[PDB]
């Protein structure tokens, strides 16, 4: 069945080709935060698109699925509307851009109708902080994934701008996830 359409909508960066194919169904909703968080993931798909809909920011430990839960939303998305996302792995996107001695590179990811940025923290403030500075002014929702919550996240961040930090808590709220997922 020529189905991999909807899987090809769903752009990687710097993410195994499993993230492609997440689906709702394999997410475990067995918790009071994986309710709330799946809960929202769907209210998500279902209003796409609002007027100034946010995304999400995920973060807990380490390995539990909180970029799976974001990647099935992709697939979600991919199906029942027609858009495109794209799934960055943040640490990698930030090392491989830094090499800026050259294309495409940022312009691929700024413009896209749904932007997750996988486990942000863990690059500067001229990269992220004008993606995300465009991404609100252009009402594009943005999601992200991290280890640390938003006080912890900044507590960790040097001075520095500071506002980077302010973009992030207005294009996502907060979501903290406990527990793994199968597989």
């Amino acid at each position: 069945q020529k189905q991999a359409a909807i899987s090809e909508r769903i752009q990687l960066v710097s993410l195994p080709k499993s993230y492609r194919h997440i689906h709702l169904s394999d997410i475990d909703v067995n918790n009071a935060s994986r309710m709330e968080a799946f809960s929202a993931i769907l209210d998500f798909v279902e209003q796409y698109p609002s007027a100034e809909q946010k995304g999400l920011y995920l973060y807990g430990d380490m390995g539990i699925g909180k970029s799976y839960l974001l990647a099935a939303m992709a697939h979600e998305l991919s199906e029942k509307k027609g858009v495109s996302t794209t799934l960055l792995h943040f640490p990698s996107f930030a090392i491989d851009v830094k090499n800026a001695i050259s294309k495409e590179e940022i312009d691929a990811v700024k413009n896209v109708p749904v932007l997750i940025l996988d486990d942000i923290g863990a690059v500067r403030d001229e990269v992220l902080q004008v993606i995300l500075q465009y991404r609100m002014l252009e009402e594009l929702p943005t999601f992200f994934t991290s280890n640390y919550s938003f006080a912890d996240l900044e507590r960790k961040w040097a001075w520095q701008a500071k506002r980077v930090m302010e973009r992030v808590r207005y294009l996502a709220r907060e979501f903290h996830l406990e527990g793994a997922n199968r597989r």
